[PDB]
């Protein structure tokens, strides 16, 4: 695989917005996010399209492709990141500067919608990107959660790439829909006691690919989405959708023969599923879907909307051991 | 193709719930739809899942292939209709009895959610279906709109194959969402003079392929995804979609080379379009995302969730003449 340098304390850090125009509609965690960062010792390079906006967007698909593009083309730039998700990613991928991607790889990172970019660029180039935070939702959170993001973030993009890493287990989380864009705080969020389950036994290892799921509907079936293949780990996740289209989501996973496929799925913590009264979780129609298959199943990996956030590399081989509940990156995925 | 025996007065009507159980909380709207169907002199044969709920759905994944299936056995049938949407009918497509549908050709019609049957069946068998009204929102709809969608639906199964079809142009249309669920209506909804816009010029004539887009994306990839060729035309409508989402699902389009296959395409009208405040309009997306590619464009085929619906075959030939402003079924699709 293609791997990036490193991180270090005082390296610079370019942002873009691929799709909604949140350094605006959201300015005030935006600052925050930029505050936070900076405040760590990072130098930071806005991306030409900070404080524009096109309504539902931050500019013409050809402006956000270039906005990505020059932070390639900037030597000084070690980690391009995603300001905020949104919809419209994926309009991107036809005008990318691959090959300056692989003539000078960095750290790329985002989630949700920007899927679409982290996906792409690992189908044409081998990259190895980062579902992990973006600026405003994931840094622009208020403590303590998002210090629980950074130490995430921090050690996996600045270790030594020596061993395996084991994940740490986030002791609290939340999914609550308060202080979003607010300046000053009326009272910090719920936190709810981590209750990720291992569904399974023994230890399984593969290369893991994925990300947002409802995000990957628009590259499926295009050279831009990577080819699923034997013995891969499928990660998974969802933010505020209805357990109508998550069976969907499931089920065209299911239609497409992922599920002979996978060697074991990770699902990110859903962010305030919706149910429909049913009281049912993702993993319950995931089992109606899977029709008998027994794959292994690791349900609420914080790697998702839901805050703390952890920093999983896509596209290298993670051991997730189900007898020990913990989950590893046991393949070198910086240089 | 493999063809259906054609409709006729007095025939027997199926129907069935794929997904949402709107039988039960659309049932003011469901029984008006039974009325009008049965004082036109159809018997109804109602499907087993009728009048039961499980939340967001009709039953299981295996209840409601089931209840299609039980209506393919029925030699009384001359036509399986939808009751009515969802998100759900993907999860259908690997327990459908599809040797029992090519021994037994039926007419299947209904749209939206209903387009992964639709469409997944046409994969399968070759069988020519339907995207038309569903019993519920289409049949269900008040007075004066719903007999123009059934002069449509009636004039298309009925008529005699011999010669050209060409489409009548409805003279009034509505997306309001009012007058949904109740015996009487509350106001008469706002009646728009026909704005469809047929850009381009000379006849393009292809098979028509596609159904509702969003729902695409739930069989995308897959076996049961029709594939697209050379000259098709693409026949593609959405409902209540943001302009962000309308963006995503064209830039998939372009991202699996639809455009550089498709003729022409159509585009159903788009009930309640959200513009974000652009003012935008979906053809507007659709030329941003071409990026110059040329397509002759029929914007605004009353073929969708916009009332009154005509009756569509999906899998056969159309011809558009965009001089004379018309479209027409060029090829047999019923015995």
């Amino acid at each position: 695989p293609l791997l990036a340098a490193p991180l270090a304390v005082g390296d610079t850090i370019g942002f873009f917005s691929s799709s909604a125009p949140a350094t605006v509609t959201a300015k005030n965690r935006f600052f925050r996010g930029v505050e936070f960062l900076q405040r760590k010792g990072f130098k930071l390079v806005s991306g030409k399209l900070t404080g524009k906006t096109d309504f539902y967007r931050s500019g013409t698909i050809k402006e956000r492709a270039q906005e990505f593009n020059e932070l390639v083309y900037n030597p000084d730039i070690t980690c391009i990141m995603s300001t905020i998700g949104g919809d419209n990613s994926n309009s991107l991928l036809p005008f990318l500067d691959y090959d300056a991607i692989i003539a000078n790889p960095k750290i790329i990172i985002g989630y949700s919608d920007t899927t679409a970019l982290l996906a792409g660029i690992y189908a044409k180039t081998g990259l190895i990107t980062f579902y992990g935070p973006a600026l405003i939702p994931s840094f622009g959170e208020h403590p303590p959660l998002v210090d629980i993001t950074y130490e995430s973030f921090i050690k996996i993009l600045t270790r030594k790439q020596s061993g395996i890493y084991t994940y740490t287990l986030p002791e609290k989380w939340s999914d609550e829909s308060i202080n979003w864009n607010e300046n000053k705080i009326l009272r910090p969020k719920k936190l709810y006691k981590n209750n990720c389950a291992f569904y399974g036994s023994g230890k399984v290892e593969g290369r893991v690919i994925g990300g947002n799921l409802n995000t990957l509907t628009g590259i499926w079936g295009s050279e831009w989405m990577p080819e699923i293949r034997n013995g891969d780990i499928l990660f998974i996740e969802d933010s505020r959708k209805s357990i109508a289209t998550v069976e969907r989501l499931f089920s065209m996973l299911k239609l497409n023969r992922v599920f002979d496929k996978v060697s074991a799925i990770i699902l990110g913590k859903h962010e305030l599923f919706d149910c429909a009264g049913s009281k049912r979780r993702p993993y319950e129609v995931l089992t109606e879907v899977l029709d008998g298959k027994q794959i292994p199943v690791l349900d609420g990996f914080d790697c998702s909307h839901t805050h703390p956030m952890l920093t999983l590399p896509l596209g290298v081989k993670l051991a997730i051991d189900f007898d020990n509940k913990n989950i590893s990156i046991t393949e070198q995925y910086l240089s």
